[PDB]
């Protein structure tokens, strides 16, 4: 869901920060 893709953000501040 919405939820379920906001992880894919965590992601990417993973791969940012």
């Amino acid at each position: 869901g919405f939820k379920r893709i906001v992880q894919r953000i965590k992601d990417f501040l993973r791969n940012l920060v």
